[PDB]
């Protein structure tokens, strides 16, 4: 159906086995709903030692990705992708990823994800080769590979066939009925589907209010949600 | 020195090869600065088919992790960890991870990371077994493994020997001197270390202001930073 092709530029393509070989994403790859293809800048070097890093102009402690191997790898991935592929660079300086941003990225049938190492890539390559710069969160990692895999996993959930409202999820319970003295809320045993739906929605509203109140500010609550939230806040007091 | 031990509870322990076998984190593991030990709930099942999921009370589309295998795996990891280990559950409902939160978590010499699959774990296990619940970002994934690896990588950077201010990083440049007509800022060639430091700081301030203005609100800028930021905003106008 709406399959997705993701090209990856990475010095450590074997890291991507974590998503291509296991779980829901591994099944998506096996079933051809998701295709992940990697190019390694090390394969585009020409010197004896296959050098992939370079020193920044102006000095400093860190290194950058060497331009020539990385640029050639990107160009090769773009040629394999054809037209319509969006090239994404993962960095702390990028647009912060959220579920809304995931749904936007999932609209692309083709993506190329550039995984920086060291202190990242040359600023001019961002200008000449990168369409969009994204961050998975306000923290620093040793490479863009984990952010790239996180993005792949999140967008894969929107591909039809891969899987089997602004609020945090409600609590969930399974067997057994009592666990270290803690019982399951009786409503979940009642079999009354409408009471269960309202209980879960009310719990999601209460949990969002208590834990992430700023998420509620970005929402236009329905009539039902306004009432259940008021009830939850009244019981809390 | 300040080595770190991280126990992991996961149905897919082989995903963690992505951090234990490659790059800076793989070296940290090889050098015994970081130890990652995994327990798989599937090994704690007793039925013929090694069942690790269970149905939620109250119905619904999703499944939960089965309590008994997961609980036994957690208890085994806690016994291997000894005293002082903090047990962390990765979920979208958790505290949002940022670099400040990474530095807090890195203060622990021992961590146990519980990786949920399906719709997560029973709420009572969070109450009885989990010390802290964290999220790597406001998006949903197919498992907690990628969040757990992201956390491991971020905290590993604070372990002394693993590697070789609230603002986004400045642009960086490497060879060649001209790339598709784009030149390197002459100051970075000048060799004047003080001018380079001020240029980079000014660029970091300008970039944070243009891209993530809310990050500036949480900062008490130094005298030098206030001046360079004013200069950047004046040149922008
Ligand atoms: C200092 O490292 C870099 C510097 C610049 C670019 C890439 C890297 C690689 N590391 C990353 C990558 C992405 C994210 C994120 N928040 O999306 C976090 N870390
Ligand atoms: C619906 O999935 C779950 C539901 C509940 C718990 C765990 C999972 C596993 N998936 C995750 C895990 C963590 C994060 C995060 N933002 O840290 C995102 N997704």
């Amino acid at each position: 159906g709406s399959h997705m092709w993701i090209g990856v530029i990475s010095l450590f393509p074997e890291m991507f086995k974590a998503i291509t070989e296991f779980g829901v994403t591994g099944r998506a790859v096996k079933h051809n709903l998701l295709k992940v293809e990697c190019w390694n800048p090390r394969d585009f070097t020409f010197d004896k030692h296959k050098t992939v890093d370079d020193r920044p102009y102006g000095g400093g402690p860190g290194m950058l990705m060497m331009v020539q191997p990385l640029r050639d790898a990107i160009h090769t991935a773009k040629a394999a992708a054809g037209e319509g592929a969006k090239v994404i660079y993962l960095s702390p300086q990028g647009r912060k990823l959220d579920q809304g941003g995931v749904t936007e990225l999932a609209q692309n049938q083709k993506l190329i994800l550039v995984c920086g190492r060291y202190e990242g890539i040359d600023e001019r390559l961002i200008q000449t080769e990168i369409d969009e710069e994204w961050s998975i969160g306000d923290y620093v990692l040793t490479g863009g590979e984990l952010p790239a895999m996180t993005l792949i996993d999140a967008v894969a959930r929107f591909i039809p066939g891969v899987l089997g409202d602004g609020l945090l999820d409600c609590p969930h319970y399974t067997r057994p009925e009592v666990l270290e003295g803690l019982t399951v809320p009786p409503v979940l045993m009642s079999g009354h589907h409408e009471e269960i739906r309202k209980w879960r929605l009310k719990q999601s509203l209460q949990r969002t209010w208590l834990r992430r109140p700023e998420l509620l500010e970005g929402l236009a609550l329905t009539d039902e949600q306004r009432k259940l939230l008021k009830e939850a806040q009244a019981e809390h007091n």
